[PDB]
């Protein structure tokens, strides 16, 4: 009697640079996997494929019975999403202490993480962040920016921008 | 008579970057190991697997008798814990000698090791360390920070922060 069709994971989607992990849960005399970039395996748990864009596509599996009979044909789709472009960060540096600190980009994103010199990490939905003097983020030194896209994929952390805030000199004796 | 099921290690858990070491203690005509990232071996003592997150999962073993008969099926679970993020260290540098030295982070951790320029290593449960002038840790130069998580895994030692303590000038002759 033809053995039952093996189980595979549900249609999935990964970010470029992410891991494509395929496996089955069933028991067989041997397994037979094929795929988009030559992916080939005879294991229950094939080696992990790096999520390159070339690896998009259909991954297919037909198991072997103890007596040599093949199973039916099942498959899973894998869609790899391109990694978003490096944001460019700039700022209104050479700020006199007490004025506003403005950090901005030209990048398009669902959300922007602005990362403070001290590690504090704040998130917004716009390309412009304004930090007032009383704020915990009114910091100088090197600021960085990372952006996320619609599908949840993130860009490479961008080159830092150097923020310098100047002190206000004291009144002098006359 | 079906040979006895071989022994395997107890369910284990390792940190990302750690070693997954699998072995059996029994004697066989050959061994047969399978696993999550394609791990395959026919030895009593398989090669050590680096603890990548892709290697989580079930590791399985069925031994072969001298006469060719297979053993029963036994297994061990391996759970790989992600490595905690690099702490960011900052300080109230340009301290006049005699004032307080404050080292701090934004990292979340079970415990924080603050490492002095001279190698002294002190541990706390908070993200802020205050060192007074009489203390053995009232040191200048490059300080570093490492953090541990709930599962005992440690982060990469962070970029150093430079502490400078200024001397107090002597009173002058007038």
């Amino acid at each position: 009697p033809v053995p039952a069709t093996p189980a595979v994971p549900a249609d999935f989607a990964v970010c470029e640079g992410d891991n494509i992990v395929l496996s089955t849960t069933t028991v067989a005399a041997g397994y037979n996997w094929t795929g988009p970039n030559g992916f080939t395996s005879n294991l229950q748990n094939p080696s992990v494929v790096s999520a390159s864009l070339v690896d998009s596509g259909t991954y297919t599996l037909f198991i072997i019975d103890a007596n040599g009979c093949p199973s039916g044909d099942t498959s899973v789709q894998v869609s790899v999403h391109p990694n978003p472009v490096q944001p460019v960060l700039s700022s209104n540096s050479a700020i006199c202490d007490g004025d506003s600190l403005v950090l901005s980009t030209t990048a398009t994103a669902t959300t922007y993480r602005w990362v403070a010199p001290d590690g504090a990490d704040t998130l917004t939905t716009v390309n412009t962040l304004v930090i007032l003097p009383s704020n915990a983020f009114y910091q100088d030194g090197n600021w960085t920016l990372m952006t996320m896209d619609a599908n949840g994929c993130q860009s490479i952390l961008s080159n830092p921008e150097s923020v310098t805030i100047h002190s206000i000199p004291a009144a002098q004796a006359v």
